[PDB]
């Protein structure tokens, strides 16, 4: 809501969400976390102690030396895991979901979870079926997790032109020359640090990149502290516009990429579609089937299925922003859900929701936001033709 809220990316907490269909087909990150990696706090606290070693720190900077210090301990051991934060998130998703349809929850329906073999994914998982059974001890359940649903959930780190493009592709020298023209390090180092143009630019940049990552991930931890007054709204929106073009270019629909990015969710939207037809056909009875998992899953995924605005190809790295934003596609506890209807005359309609908000497919509706079917699984076919035949061209 707020814009400095909109400034974390993918980093900001699920967004506030405070007739019936007969199928739910769902893929969801999992709930706000802690971070993963000590990386940009240790580089903070360099910077900080080796100041403070001769005599070039500030007071704010003092003061910001004790906190990060007490960040680090409190970091401790928790590194990537789930937050109370994320627990709440899921019971919210899960909770809006069973009170809005309850007769595809009642009785004795089935439904079924997976996740990936990241403890996250699965305290996530949990968290959701936890908040179903409550609500219905009589659901009949099967859960399931772990690197057997790598190729569905996590085809970023198994596609090896793609990780290639993700660790030294092109992009790369793009996102840098971005950075540099987005961020002035020197005002925000004054207010830490006597003589900050002592600093070579490349120190000053990764310090104050490290720091804007540090203030970034505070909210999802559920740790009552509070870093966003370190920068000012206009630096908080310039660091904004970085990771939302790093996220946009690794990990989306940026020409840079060729679509390689998106290209590699195919088996994911492959697996949508199967267990759809599975349970319309009568092959499957589940009610619903829900997928735990990662931002990496699902931007890539949300570009494939071409929820508008989301598989954009901009070739100008300045207006990428205008076009494609990373907070209402990938927030923390991110969801995509397919609601399946039945009408009078036994046609099936869809609706998808992105982070419970209808989403636009470029086809052709006369009662937006529910889709044909068949049109939109004829839709989804060309999407997956289409990666395919990206794939075929970066073959390695």
């Amino acid at each position: 809501q707020t814009k400095i809220q909109k400034y974390a990316g993918t980093a900001m907490p699920y967004p506030n969400r405070t007739m019936t269909p007969f199928y739910i087909n769902h893929l969801g990150r999992h709930g706000a976390r802690f971070p993963t990696s000590r990386k940009a706090l240790d580089k903070v606290e360099k910077v900080l102690v080796s100041a403070q070693q001769e005599n070039g720190l500030t007071s704010e900077g003092m003061a910001l030396l004790s906190m990060i210090r007490r960040l680090s301990r409190l970091f401790d051991g928790q590194w990537g895991k789930l937050s109370k934060l994320g627990e709440t998130e899921q019971e919210g998703i899960a909770g809006r979901m069973i009170r809005n349809y309850p007769q595809l929850f009642s009785n004795s329906a089935k439904i079924e979870a997976i996740a990936t073999y990241v403890p996250r994914s699965i305290n996530s998982m949990d968290a959701f079926l936890s908040c179903m059974i409550r609500h219905n001890p009589a659901l009949q359940v099967q859960r399931s997790e772990g690197k057997q649903y790598n190729h569905i959930l996590d085809f970023f780190d198994l596609n090896k032109s793609y990780v290639n493009y993700k660790e030294k592709g092109d992009w790369l020298p793009i996102y840098k020359a971005f950075v540099h023209k987005k961020i002035s390090p020197v005002p925000i180092m004054k207010k830490f640090l006597l003589n900050p143009e002592q600093y070579l630019d490349k120190e000053a940049e990764e310090f104050v990149m490290a720091l804007f990552s540090v203030a970034a991930i505070l909210p999802d931890t559920s740790i009552p502290l509070n870093l966003e007054d370190l920068f000012t709204l206009d630096e908080w929106h310039r660091y904004w516009q970085t990771q939302n073009l790093r996220q946009y270019m690794s990990k989306s629909s940026a020409p840079v990429g060729k679509m390689l990015p998106v290209a590699i969710a195919w088996p994911l939207l492959s697996e949508f579609i199967r267990s759809a037809q599975e349970v319309i056909s009568g092959k499957s009875d589940y009610q619903a089937n829900f997928r735990f998992a990662h931002a990496e899953t699902v931007i890539p995924f949300v570009s494939l299925m071409g929820i508008e605005k989301t598989d954009v190809q901009v070739c100008r790295p300045d207006s990428v922003s205008v076009y494609w934003k990373d907070y209402e596609i990938s927030p923390m506890a991110a969801n995509v859900q397919w609601l399946f209807y039945r009408d009078r005359d036994q046609r099936i309609w869809v609706k998808i929701l992105l982070n419970e908000e209808a989403a636009a497919l470029p086809i052709s509706t006369a009662c937006f936001p529910y889709y044909s079917w068949e049109k939109t699984r004829i839709f989804f076919n060309q999407r997956i033709e289409m990666a395919k035949k990206t794939l075929s061209v970066f073959n390695e």
